[PDB]
């Protein structure tokens, strides 16, 4: 029956309650109980508050007519007010210390994900304070999270008139009966009830959620962690930069601060840097995901000197330079992270700071040949059967939705063997036709990828394995140097081919290097840890990017 | 015969040399003369200042070398060296004492956009200094104005090395009697000379100049102010974002630092901020140009209630939310200028500032229709004209080349009546069929509007003037309130549509309300004072937008 959910904003999902802090204020201040809360209401609803709350003045008119409220309220009380009383430097505390309500978001949100369609009602103002960026962000925080927002300072409208009642249930367009509106005001609850629709009073947040879960009948309290928010491509920003007359990048951006530039690995798109995106932004950061040279929607020459080391991280350049970014800080995951490497090696300018997930930086060895040490690797076969053109592009490319699903993989689940790929003729060959889905992925997610690589295939992807030779080269002119920029590096326990110990001697080159270590994680660190990931980026970022 | 020009970094394009830095230190310091420089050019080819130039190791790394070669020198000079002496601080300090040489820009500016092949051909490092940023943005401001930039370190060779100057030729694809290479070091030019090429010993600036004024035959000094720089589409990064099923916001994004979104207005397109974008972005802001509802790559629904003033705002509030920012500055111009001050009534949490030119804020009149209000203003004649659907769009369509020439032009030029354009039967009734081209404006550019207009035509534009009792009514619910946020007018002397007037009251709804005018400037403002619009919107922008 129930099919819908109602939170107030104040109280309910951000405490401390602002409305609250009059108390709080009368207390401290000695002045006596209520007054504060008088003046607040003083006029009722021809007072200066409900004006404000319809909209009809901005908060920044409103301030002075609650100060002069203030002062008729103790005038009547007898009572003195404070020699630097000040209504704004009250609210700007208060709002300012008010914060979204972490596990009732978490029970709105999981409410939503099984069905329910959710909404935030709440009476608020129009917020032209010198401050007022503080209450924008927390309101996009918790806005992307719900199917709509009714302010009423937006609808001229305000609890607990019942015109504001009927205004919801219309946006909802859902009878009364089946819908629950939880508040922290009785007053605002009885129209909700007079309508018939179910409701909450909203004392402390596990009582609420206790009775909500027994409404509601799904299990809302003791739940365990939910995984950091994903993205939606179709609700993303993206961009496109041509670098050179055939080479046009594509990449998703989102937040504001600091350039933070997030580059993939091999196979896969800027989609797997979902659930660091809305987190690193939300931190305070510009993020910019790329689609990396080869995949998605940028470009994908069929030559290979096209994806040559030297090649990519010019474009890099050209593309910050389009883009008019003096910085950004590199963070690479797999064939990306390799790219991070040689961008700080060779344009530190441009690198604010630099990060790798798994792989680690090893400078060329200049007596042997790339081959030679691949061939020294027993778990790097595969890469010697990525060399010859058109071949793994078969494979690859013949049943996409098994390649994703066969790669995709947890260490715990049916990771494929690295071993004889060449000898066995294939990377695929022992595996099955129609591969388990991974725990990390949904089969929506899998076919995202499916349709990404619809366009391009593995030719330039797989092309980035096909330079050993001239990356060596390249590489061989930096063997002089030393990263001495900001840097860190992320290893995963679990991941067989880009290992934790190939990194151990890093500091040799990276002397102020940072760590990082993730247990039980595999090779696609992202979808594997990602509550974990953006923990370390986050932390790191804020102490060694930012400054 | 000469074709190329090739300009030094330091002591030619930017001033004061880096490398003129340790004479004026040793001076300062009562060192013997010369010591800071033996100790620089220590071991000559083989020595540390050599290895860094070519890119084998970096700054970071060099500091230390050279401090050890300023004792050595010191040693055998028998001079003791300051207490403090510290050669990252000397080079710091130095680093960013220096600036571009305008004047010597300019003149590449200028042999440039004649024909000429321009390039930078320099001896550099690679900077991994905590304050690299600055050296980079200078690098990148430069870099944008020449056809090639040749650094050392990057390619592995230094001047004098006659093979640097081969490598130069070869990126020139020109014979060295073409080309005139400029240097402020004798010793470098000589070779340059052997091979047969022009070469100026660059001291001051202005005799440089005439030599090269006088080797070329072009008129390099003494010349007229030139326009502030102007965009390439083809260069720009591209943004795209949904914010409802069937609309998508177009956007070219430019610089880092506080969002600034620039609104144009009908009929134009994000390109009619072609000159302030670059500026901006220069200036330290992060430039989103839109391309407004109906118009270029953004969507245009048919709907004429598509573009009601309520509908456009909260589509650019979304547009906000969809990109992770709480906030961007909001600069309007023409219809664009009066969406940014709606923006500001109703979304002031969103809005950091908001800036107009041209467009002013007139509170709706509770008692007159918009209409009424419109016909007892004979300028404003031509809206009504755009009232009946079809009418306008097919005046203004049947020739696209002709309707931006005769729209287009400067106040001294001849600009359309906007009398009696109903009666006339029509907005070009008295126009030529081949109009002059504006001052304004280049053949080229008026084929950009003309090309983006053929996608969607004027049904979308137009429809911005269909909405008048609408945009009436949601007006008169902001009747009460009033700007208090960063507020800048920008007024155009010969704008007789947009009269400054219009805007004389102003203060009385935005008390802190700052203003800017431009004289002999017509409507398209933009266009017409280019150079004049930056100046005002910058020093607004680092006064009140940026804190
Ligand atoms: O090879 C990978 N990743 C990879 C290879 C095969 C599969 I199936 C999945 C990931 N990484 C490279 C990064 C650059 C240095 C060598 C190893
Ligand atoms: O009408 C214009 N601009 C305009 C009109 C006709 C032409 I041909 C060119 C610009 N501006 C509007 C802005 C909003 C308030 C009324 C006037
Ligand atoms: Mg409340
Ligand atoms: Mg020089």
């Amino acid at each position: 029956t129930l099919r819908a959910a109602v939170f107030d904003l104040d109280g309910v999902l951000a405490l401390p309650a602002v409305f609250g802090v009059l108390g709080r204020t009368e207390e401290a201040l000695a002045l006596p109980r209520g007054l504060l809360n008088d003046a607040f209401q003083k006029g009722g609803p021809e007072g200066a508050t409900t004006r404000l709350m319809k909209g009809e003045i901005t908060l920044s008119q409103w301030i002075p007519l609650m100060e002069e409220n203030c002062r008729k309220c103790s005038e009547t009380a007898k009572v003195c007010l404070p020699k630097n009383f000040s209504i704004k430097e009250i609210f700007d505390k208060a709002i300012s210390a008010r914060k979204i309500n972490r596990p009732m978001l978490q029970a709105a949100l999981m409410l939503r994900k099984k069905g329910f369609t959710t909404a935030i009602l709440t009476n608020t103002w129009l917020d032209d304070r010198a401050e007022r960026d503080g209450l924008a962000q927390l309101m996009c925080e918790l806005k992307m999270h719900f199917d709509f927002l009714i302010e009423s300072c937006q609808v001229g409208m305000v609890k607990p008139e019942p015109q504001i009642y009927k205004f919801l249930l219309d946006t909802l367009k859902a009878s009364p009966s089946e819908v629950v509106f939880l508040d922290d005001i009785g007053a605002n609850l009885k129209p909700a009830r007079d309508l018939g629709m179910v409701t909450i009073l909203v004392q402390d947040t596990d009582t609420a959620l206790k009775e909500l879960e027994k409404v509601t009948g799904i299990q809302l309290l003791n739940t365990p962690a939910p995984l950091p928010t994903s993205c939606n491509p179709s609700d993303m920003s993206h961009g496109y930069v041509t670098v050179k007359p055939r080479v046009r990048l594509h990449f998703v951006e989102l937040g504001s601060g600091p350039a933070v530039c997030l580059c993939h690995g091999f196979p896969e798109s800027w989609y797997s840097w979902r659930y660091q995106i809305p987190a690193l932004a939300q931190a305070g950061y510009r993020v910019l995901a790329m689609d990396m040279k080869g995949y998605g929607e940028s470009s994908a020459p069929p030559e290979i000197e096209e994806y040559c080391m030297e090649v990519l991280c010019k474009e890099m350049v050209t593309f910050l330079d389009k883009l008019g970014l003096s910085q950004a800080v590199f963070i690479g995951h797999d064939w990306g992270g390799m790219l991070v490497w040689y961008m700080a090696l060779f344009y530190p300018e441009r690198v604010r700071a630099v990060a790798s997930l798994n792989t680690p930086f090893i400078p060329a060895n200049p007596n042997m040949s790339p081959l030679e040490s691949i061939k020294a690797n027993p778990v790097f076969d595969y890469q010697l059967y990525f060399q010859e053109p058109g071949v793994a592009e078969a494979e690859l490319e013949q049943n996409l939705s098994r390649t994703f699903k066969s790669l995709f993989r947890a260490s715990d689940e049916s990771v494929l063997s690295m071993h004889k790929v060449c000898e066995a003729g294939g990377l695929f060959v022992n595996s099955p036709e129609e591969p388990s889905l991974s725990r990390m992925v949904t089969e929506e997610e899998i076919q995202f990828y499916v349709q990404q690589f619809k366009k391009s295939g593995f030719r330039g992807p797989l092309n980035w394995y096909r330079n050993m030779e001239r990356n060596w080269k390249w590489a061989c002119k930096s063997l002089g140097r030393k990263i001495l920029i900001p840097a860190l590096m992320v290893t995963a326990e679990k991941d067989f081919v880009l290992v934790p110990q190939m990194s151990q001697h890093m500091e040799d080159w990276i002397p102020h290097l940072k760590r990082g270590h993730i247990e039980d994680c595999g090779h696609w660190t992202q979808m594997d840890k990602p509550t974990e990931v953006n923990q370390i980026l986050i932390k790191w970022l804020d102490s060694d990017a930012r400054n």
